[PDB]
């Protein structure tokens, strides 16, 4: 793969559903925490595309000194024991069930706004069989190569929303009351910790180029372009639509239905789709090796019962989006990223014989062990002590007001 391949990887691997949660969380921050929280992790989760690319230069040259795939549960195996890799391995097929559940709710979500004669937990149904037929697909790292078109579906949705959220313009009845109460607004921001960071699937791309040393430069470039994509979309929704948001997570439910509209969801239905097999393939590929094993391909089944199951029960949305970011994606892109790197450097010998010095700028391994210490730090506090805690009584809301099994989230 090329270089700039990779890069129409991480802009396509990046936001694909949440874009459309994200003028919800404005309405629970404010604009002003909003902007600044994108930027914040932004730059955050660039910085630990970072670490997991040194980490990843530093396993191949230990390991070529003494291969076709290599992934983030083994990376930490070289270099910090299997105790790493079962940690590191839980958390991401962890993040990767509940991340894959969300592409479902998500489609189930956006096809309702242009066929609304069936209701969203029916359309799970209908969208749960059409991606439970993934198993029949040996897998989707080898189609790797057609991200330009997730990249050009993102693009055209997030130029919908602001434009067709200028066009429409804000009326009398809209309102900002930016943060009204704390457990809103650490809800908001952990939809914007779980935007950003990676989604643990960084270290795969890199294995792909033809030099793996320059993805960190790549990823910023990458990130730089999401944050035109989320910035605009995000700020200009909440400007047209204020407060009325809060009831309404999707924002394609607030703006007027129109063939435009309806792109948006086509669009966006086939790049969550893609999405949900590419968040999902990893997981037949550690499921079927646990139990050792079409005879295969329907064998795979089994892990997607899990995935109808939640979807169905917990359809919410929105909100399900910083419950998996508080407590997975804080803790699977985020801080364990952050501590496999000063933990592998910790011994001198480690840290003098790196294979790539730290950054200049930072001001060397005094600068970079301080931002991992505040990334461990600031993420475990407010991304998984306050996010967590935010996203849970918020998320448990949802249960008393829509109730389990609910036949339709946040619809008319
Ligand atoms: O970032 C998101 O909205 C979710 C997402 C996009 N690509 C993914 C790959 C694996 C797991 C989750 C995601």
């Amino acid at each position: 793969g090329s270089v700039y391949d990779a890069w129409f990887s991480c802009a396509s691997n990046q936001v694909a559903q949440v874009l459309l949660t994200l003028p919800y969380s404005f309405s629970q921050l404010g604009m002003m925490s909003g902007i600044l929280f994108q930027l914040f992790y932004g730059l955050m989760g660039s910085w630990t595309a970072y670490l997991i690319s040194v980490l990843y230069v530093e396993y191949r040259t230990r390991k070529e000194r003494e291969n076709h795939v290599i992934q983030w549960f083994e990376v930490l195996d070289g270099l910090l024991g299997k105790h790493w890799r079962n940690l590191g391995l839980i958390f991401n097929c962890t993040f990767l069930l509940f991340g894959s559940v969300i592409q479902l709710i998500a489609c189930a979500s956006n096809i309702y706004y242009i066929n609304d004669k069936l209701d969203k937990r029916t359309w799970t149904y209908i969208f749960g069989a059409c991606c439970a037929t993934t198993v029949f697909i040996p897998s989707f790292h080898n189609y790797r190569i057609w991200s330009f078109l997730g990249l050009a579906m993102t693009t055209y949705t997030s130029w919908y929303l602001t434009i067709a959220s200028l066009l429409h313009g804000q009326a009398e009845d809209v309102k900002h009351s930016g943060p009204t109460t704390m457990v809103l607004y650490f809800t908001g921001a952990t939809n914007i910790l779980y935007t950003f960071g990676g989604h643990a699937v960084t270290v795969e791309i890199m294995h792909a180029m033809w030099k793996p040393q320059k993805f960190k430069a790549i990823y910023l470039l990458a990130t730089i372009y999401v944050l035109t994509l989320t910035l605009p979309s995000a700020s200009a929704v909440y400007w047209a639509f204020g407060d009325k948001l809060l009831t309404h997570s999707n924002a394609l439910s607030l703006l007027p239905k129109t063939g435009f509209r309806d792109t948006a969801v086509i669009l966006m239905l086939i790049h969550q789709f893609i999405t949900f097999g590419f968040a999902s393939t990893p997981l037949y590929f550690v499921w079927e090796k646990l139990i050792g094993v079409f005879k295969r391909a329907m064998a795979r089944l089994p892990v997607v019962v899990p995935i109808w199951f939640l979807a169905i029960i917990f359809p919410f949305f929105g909100p399900i989006n910083s419950a998996v970011g508080s407590l997975l994606v804080s803790f699977t892109v985020y801080i364990i990223p952050a501590l496999a790197h000063m933990l592998t450097f910790a011994p001198a010998p480690s840290r003098e014989n790196a294979v790539e010095r730290p950054p200049r700028v930072v001001g060397g391994w005094m600068g970079t062990y301080c931002i991992n210490i505040f990334v461990v730090v600031w993420v475990f506090v407010v991304g998984f002590g306050f996010g967590g805690w935010a996203s849970m009584v918020n998320f448990v809301r949802q249960i008393d007001t829509f109730g389990l099994f609910t036949k339709c989230y946040q619809c008319p």
